[PDB]
């Protein structure tokens, strides 16, 4: 399984920042024909990134409409990011669950709009705190997953992601061994509603809070296929992070 | 004061089309010093558009972030929007306020944002079927307007957009000398609040269906000073448009 590590950039850079981030990416030598790493910048800020980062590198964009073209003023649709050539979407990520209300119901529309058009979707998920202390982990997370894991046809153009939100903001933190329980969890509901194969051939990604030090010792763990970096890409040292993965 | 005329494209336009498009754009002569043009492509369309359409053409975007920047993925705040230089923005239009769960506080928030970052602004607003088959129109009017428009400094770089929903769809179109009863409300709301020289120099464009044949019909009106077209901006023909305003 080749590894998959991706930049989350979220909501942030400015023209110049990116110019040396982007800069100081492309200093690392790494062939994607052996990993995948993937930056997605902000929507207006993804043509400055694409002609600054070397072909080597992929790019998306943090989300995609439910919709199609038409009458959705402030939508992207994957009509538009095919005919851009941009090749990933997040969806699901939990920031748009919470601040926007995006639902499973969302998520399915859009991670079908995007196959339709050949985009490649990381489409993310995971528990809460309140849900985690109710031990109904492997509950949600397959009321999560059985929620658009049908529609996918090729096991190489989806990559799942896992947010361990019990931990967004507490002092708590996912050691590389907790997740990778929820991962195996994760793969093992793919199993049963896919087949051995698929599960075995679908990336897996972590979503926790990653880093230079956590970072190898993560990749490392059995069903963890790599991760989506938030902050740490927001740093030149992110190249440390891809190496660990190559 | 100045006439202001605006394309509202939507979820719509490929790179191709968007090329000859614009360039069906440039060859009307008008003063972008006696009127104002702007045009409003999707996110990821702005950079193509901006380079191809001329500086006589102002360009923005459909939505700006209510949150500054950090983790929100899937936004473009403000200040990135000042870092790359788009001068327009539109707000709470309708179609926001409905497929998306847009408010009147966020409105509020999003044009604050815009303006602490020297954005400007086309904030939109305006009753529902059931409202206005109701008589309440001049009583929401009020509420979506009081909601935000204190914040204006400067009634040049805020312009007032109405929508007659309780048309689109309704098989139905607002009359020109119909339209023109509810911008008179608007205009004297915005002088009870802000005084009469603001009021009198703020523009308020149309909003409803806007199209080659009616443009004159209602830009004539004394307290219409242009509009925010839809499909039509989308054809080579929105410069018999712009002309009806020249």
């Amino acid at each position: 399984r080749k590894y998959f590590v991706a930049a989350n950039w979220k909501c942030n850079g400015t023209l110049e920042s990116i110019k040396s981030l982007t800069n100081s990416f492309n200093n690392l030598d790494f062939d994607p024909s052996k990993l995948d790493v993937v930056v997605f910048p902000v929507s207006v800020h993804y043509d400055h990134t694409r002609k600054l980062l070397q072909s080597k590198f992929s790019t998306g964009i943090q989300n995609v409409s439910k919709f199609g073209n038409g009458s959705y003023t402030g939508e992207v649709s994957a009509e538009i990011a095919k005919d851009l050539n941009i090749e990933y979407v997040i969806i699901g990520h939990f920031e748009r669950r919470k601040y926007f209300h995006e639902t499973d119901e969302d998520v399915r529309e859009k991670l079908q709009a995007s196959l339709k058009n050949n985009l490649k979707a990381v489409v993310c998920f995971g528990e809460s705190l309140e849900q985690r202390e109710q031990n109904k982990t492997i509950e949600v997370i397959t009321k999560q997953v059985k929620a658009f894991v049908d529609l996918i046809d090729n096991f190489d153009n989806v990559i799942l992601v896992y947010e361990p939100l019990w931990a967004i903001g507490t002092g708590k933190t996912a050691t590389p061994e907790q997740a990778q329980l929820v991962h195996k969890e994760i793969r093992k509901i793919v199993k049963d509603t896919c087949g051995e194969k698929q599960a075995n051939q679908i990336r897996i990604l972590y979503g926790g809070s990653v880093n230079t030090e956590n970072c190898s010792s993560l990749i490392q763990q059995e069903d963890i296929d790599g991760f989506l970096v938030g902050n740490a890409s927001l740093k030149e040292s992110f190249v440390d992070i891809i190496k660990s993965a190559m």
